[PDB]
């Protein structure tokens, strides 16, 4: 790589380790805000759009239930997810401004982005153009050099976790299987369809597994739908570990070269994980038309800017049945938490 982009990422790796080592703390409080509405629901959490009740500034509020979050094994996950967020700073990764806890939740209070999941403009349109798939792809081999280089592993690659902001690029969301790594890992998490084969099959890991999610991206973008699908997890388990693909006549040679080289059963074989790691990705002839530079600098004019009227807009984000926030009298699992 140039010296330049190896003083890039010194520095990079210089101010994340100091906000790691000491980790911001308890700067808000609940009554700070205005809820607005629910934007999405899980086993554990949600996301609640919010209104800063001084400033008026709109954010994305992160809402997890302690007594849900121990019983569902999730607890250094979650410890990981907000130790993790205070301390990046990248273009393409959603901003946490604030966190806190109380008796009953856990709160991380991110920037609103109001342009919707990648997901639901994929789904609506089909599939996007190569030029358009590769501009996203772009943003994300840019983002995993950066997590990689401070020995992170990001572990959620999927369309539901890429924003559209109002520039039309990319904010990557969701860290609650991130995770410092210097080695190997062992966890069995992520969703079915872009697991690598490692994961699968019990094995020890490392950062390899998001070049191969990397590669299950690309595909749905370019395809419409990804590459191992099938009607229930273990059929999908059994095409991944296979070693074999079916691409669609319309995809270019170059691409297909490429997901052959990231969809790579040997993790040992698989580019981003060779003795040049990223920079085989960054020079594979899918890429030649890429400015890597202008891509970081937001310079490039993006495939389309979402439709939407201002920063409170919720039109592209789904609608769930809304439900209090609710805090006990009694603070519970204190000494889990400590440390959030
Ligand atoms: C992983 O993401 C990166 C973004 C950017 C750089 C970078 N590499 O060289 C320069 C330069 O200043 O010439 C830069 C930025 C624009 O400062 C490197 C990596
Ligand atoms: C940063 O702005 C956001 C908007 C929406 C969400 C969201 N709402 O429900 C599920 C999510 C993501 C995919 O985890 C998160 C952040
Ligand atoms: C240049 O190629 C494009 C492909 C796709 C889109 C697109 N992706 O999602 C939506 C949506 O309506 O959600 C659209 C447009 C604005 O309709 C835009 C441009």
């Amino acid at each position: 790589e140039q010296e330049s982009v190896k003083e890039f990422l010194a520095k990079a790796k210089e101010e994340f380790l100091k906000k790691w080592e000491s980790p911001s703390q308890n700067t808000a409080q609940l009554d700070h805000f205005d809820r607005i509405k629910t934007l999405g629901t899980g086993s554990f959490g949600r996301v609640m759009l919010v209104k800063h009740k001084e400033t008026g500034n709109h954010y994305a509020m992160k809402i997890l239930d302690k007594q849900k979050v121990v019983k569902l094994k999730q607890i250094e996950h979650t410890l990981n997810e907000k130790r993790i967020l205070q301390a990046v700073n990248f273009p393409f990764l959603v901003k946490l401004e604030f966190s806190f806890k109380d008796n009953s939740n856990l709160y991380m209070v991110m920037e609103y982005v109001p342009g919707g999941e990648m997901f639901s403009h994929l789904r609506r349109i089909g599939r996007f153009s190569e030029p358009h798939a590769r501009f996203y792809a772009a943003q994300i081999v840019l983002t995993f050099e950066y997590l990689h280089s401070l020995d992170l592993i990001y572990r959620d690659l999927k369309p539901e976790n890429l924003l559209i902001d109002q520039q039309g690029y990319i904010q990557v969301t969701d860290f609650g299987f991130a995770k410092r790594v210097k080695g190997r890992t062992w966890t069995l998490c992520g969703t079915p369809e872009y697991l690598a084969p490692e994961i699968i099959l019990s094995k020890g890991y490392n950062k390899a597994v998001d070049w191969w999610a990397l590669g299950v991206l690309i595909y749905e973008m370019a395809a419409g739908y990804p590459p191992f699908f099938a009607d229930q997890p273990i059929q999908i388990y059994e095409k991944i570990v296979s070693g074999k693909v079916r691409f669609p006549s319309h995809f270019s040679s170059d691409l297909k070269d490429l997901l052959r080289n990231l969809l790579q059963v040997d993790l040992t074989k698989r580019f981003g994980n060779l003795k040049n790691g990223v920079n085989d990705i960054k020079n594979h002839k899918w890429f030649a038309t890429t400015d890597w530079i202008a891509i970081y600098q937001r310079k490039v004019e993006a495939p389309f800017i979402p439709k939407f009227k201002g920063p409170g807009d919720t039109s592209n984000f789904d609608d769930y049945e809304e439900e209090e926030i609710r805090v006990s009298i009694n603070e519970k699992c204190g000494k889990e938490f400590t440390e959030f």
